[PDB]
RNA sequence: CUUAAAGAGUCAACCCUUUGCUUAUCUUCCCUAUUUAAAUGUUAGCAGCCGCAUAGGCUG
């Protein structure tokens, strides 16, 4: 079941240095991080955070986690302090 | 060589109705203000006639 698939379409593509050259790099999301972050920051009540529902109004499209956890995946609120 | 690359959130709203804050009272008792000197810079730069002069002189 666990194999590979490659579609850089719609996928951010950034350069990152290899030390003496560059390496064009595609950042994709982590599945363990998303579901584990939702469960843990809900069960230890972390509230300086966001909520994002992946898929839109039909969350059966993206993944199976999307389809089940339709309440919304939780993202960290990475807002810095503001002066004055 | 930036999760780079890119995108209209628009829309509408009756908050509102009523009310008892009341009552009460010892601020009082005492006090060393004190002492001492130059109005000076000279002081007031004035009162009038001699003249066209608000130019220049005289008079005390």
């Amino acid at each position: 079941c666990c194999t590979a698939k490659e579609d850089v379409t719609t996928l951010p593509q950034i350069y990152f240095k290899n030390g003496e050259g560059y390496d064009i790099l595609v950042p994709i999301g982590n599945a363990h991080n998303l579901i584990s972050g939702t469960e843990y920051l809900w069960e230890h009540k972390y509230y300086n955070t966001f909520t994002q529902k992946l898929g839109g109004s039909n969350p059966q499209n993206c993944t199976h986690a999307c389809n089940k956890m339709r309440g919304g995946f939780k993202q960290f609120n990475c807002t810095p302090p503001q002066v004055e």
